[PDB]
């Protein structure tokens, strides 16, 4: 764990090093190294580090101890999930018109960067992962399985980000290849406001890259055979934990303190299908439905305020806290079926520090 | 038969998505969206890169072997697609292959397009796994796509930032979200050394080195010929990009499929550098004053300078001398089969087929 924290530089600088081998003029090489050193630092640091720490812990509690060449490979994988997070979050804030990420301006918003650099930079962060895994793990037998898990995790996430972004779109509620002029007015689709659709999305956008991937990396490296039925159990727990983590997130979009969360709430105005939106539709009077249809998805104070107060009226904070309690018990029940005492402690521990880090 | 086989790889990938734990109506929605993403962006081009895989493979060496080569061939066409979607966002593109750029469609927008670039990119590796996973060259193939992709990313970064304030002692300003940069050229960067740097990275690696290498690995070449091919590919990428820069100024968008944008986007182009080489100090001053401005009278001045200094002429002469340098490099390959394909690629490069 202190190996992880202290070895950020190592992996950052191993990748910067690879590009310094490019056939470029020395001045150009210097400019690239400055730009890219910032892109990693700005975008990979400042968070809780829960995914990376998970890789480290799973790895340790699966093995009976671990040399520093072994740690160097696990912390590699751990940082690569933290680079994956970076890439995803850079793109998310473009998609969601983010203002603040980890208490600092979103990367795409910087005048030195903009959306043109940010898009190129997502691709860079994402490909650095695979270069770093080649550097530290090409000779391991889990090597192909590790790179497969990253790419399949990433594909699931890309699908869920697509659904998060289009579930209410006109495309769905034939795509028009002739319209570049007539913008679509954000409206909610009431046929999509149920927990079934919500789960399809949050499992895909959150659960795979955030829980499944880092646990599987820890296990693949520690050497659990890919045909072991523990991986399926692990997948089922990841889905429970993923939906749990994402609901807490949706909850913070309205109830959090932007100085503590490090980001600014935007789901109402960005027309998202969130747990609060679904719970309220489940509970609210028929005229309040007409009221959510009218006011949701509008970057307008009085419109957002209507929604906030319907969430105040329908006691969404209380319904959340009773979801947290019921879902946590559900996760713990599944963890207790794992028949691996090492992984169980880790996942119990994770579940405690999930919202805070540590 | 290259193009016959397109649906096979697209639908193989769409089948992969269809296995996701998603409600049936949602799977239907995603099949429609993604089929269009692939059809819209993979189809319509010269397919030079895919064809080059196929041909290199044939000339280094049954229908199951062709299933693997066409797979790689279509994966480079998918990478072309990913890079172009991203490039048209970055370059404020208007048309690509005589249709509106994907990012502009009201049903897509930049928010979708950014995600879709990653979808396209990642689709490649799933396809190579489906078709080549038990090939001994599997890991070498995925490493080649990956490294050529890193190279292209760096090159696109340089193309997009070479004249920028951050490069012109001081740091990226992490507190500036409000004061937009006023684009201006950096005269210190207007040289062919810097231009070859950008151009081998953003074009030559994925456009030449990658398709040729794909066919050579699969045909089973383990070998100092790889460095000779690298060197030719760089020669070819430069030649090809200089042609592209040429078309940006002198082309017809109904024939190029795309609307020229380099002057207003502040690109370090071959016509820029060739003009800077040959012009007077007061035209240098005109260039500084007018380049990188999305303004008619400004692009007009630059365009007028390109007429005045006979850039069309200088390009025709460049094309002649550089084709000759590529053929001289090709003749040093001492591989009859690869040599034939490259000579022929060189003949069809600007037109296709
Ligand atoms: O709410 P999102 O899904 O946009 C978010 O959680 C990011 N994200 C992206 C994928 N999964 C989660 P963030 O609120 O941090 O902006
Ligand atoms: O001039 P570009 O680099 O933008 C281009 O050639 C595309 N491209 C992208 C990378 N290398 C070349 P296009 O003129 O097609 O928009
Ligand atoms: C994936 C979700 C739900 C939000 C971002 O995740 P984290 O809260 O784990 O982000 P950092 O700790 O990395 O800032
Ligand atoms: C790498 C360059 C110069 C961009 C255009 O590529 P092509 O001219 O190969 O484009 P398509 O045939 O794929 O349309
Ligand atoms: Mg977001
Ligand atoms: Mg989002
Ligand atoms: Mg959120
Ligand atoms: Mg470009
Ligand atoms: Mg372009
Ligand atoms: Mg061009």
């Amino acid at each position: 764990l202190a190996f992880f924290r202290n070895m950020y530089d190592k992996y950052r600088d191993a990748f910067l090093s690879h590009l310094n081998e490019y056939s470029l003029e020395e001045e150009i090489k210097e400019h690239i190294s400055k730009y890219y050193k910032l892109l990693f630092d700005y975008n990979c640091l400042g968070g809780k580090n829960n995914r990376g720490i998970l890789v480290i812990l799973i790895y340790e509690y699966v093995k009976n101890r671990i040399n520093s060449s072994e740690w160097e490979k696990a912390a590699c994988l751990a940082w690569c999930i933290e680079i994956l997070q970076a890439a995803f979050l850079v793109a998310d804030d473009i998609m969601d018109k983010g203002e603040m990420r980890r208490n600092k301006y979103c990367w795409y918003l910087l005048k030195d960067v903009e959306t043109k650099n940010a898009v190129n930079d997502v691709l860079l962060l994402y490909n650095s992962i695979y270069k770093l895994i080649e550097i530290y793990l090409r000779n391991e037998s889990c090597y192909v399985d590790v790179i497969a898990t990253f790419r399949d995790a990433t594909l699931k996430t890309i699908i869920g980000q697509h659904l998060d972004t289009n579930i209410f779109s006109d495309k769905y509620s034939e795509i028009d290849v002739n319209n570049i002029n007539v913008p679509e007015q954000p409206v909610i689709d009431i046929n999509m406001i149920n927990f079934g659709v919500y789960k399809n999305i949050v499992i895909h956008k959150t659960a795979y890259y955030s829980f499944f991937l880092p646990i599987v990396c820890g296990m693949l490296l520690a050497g659990i055979a890919v045909d072991n039925l523990i991986y399926k159990k692990i997948e089922d727990i990841s889905m429970l934990m993923g939906e749990y983590f994402q609901i807490h997130d949706d909850y913070l979009d309205i109830f959090g303190d932007s100085t503590k969360t490090g980001k600014v709430g935007s789901d109402i105005q960005n027309n998202k299908l969130t747990w609060p939106l679904i719970k309220t539709f489940e509970l609210c009077s028929e005229p309040d439905k007409i009221k959510i249809v009218k006011n949701y998805g509008k970057n307008n104070l009085a419109c957002v305020k209507v929604i906030d107060s319907l969430y105040e009226q329908y006691k969404i904070r209380k319904h959340y806290e009773s979801y947290e309690k019921a879902q946590k018990a559900k996760i713990l029940s599944a963890i207790n079926e794992l028949h691996h005492e090492g992984i169980e402690y880790v996942l119990k521990y994770l579940l405690e520090i999930l919202f805070t880090g540590v």
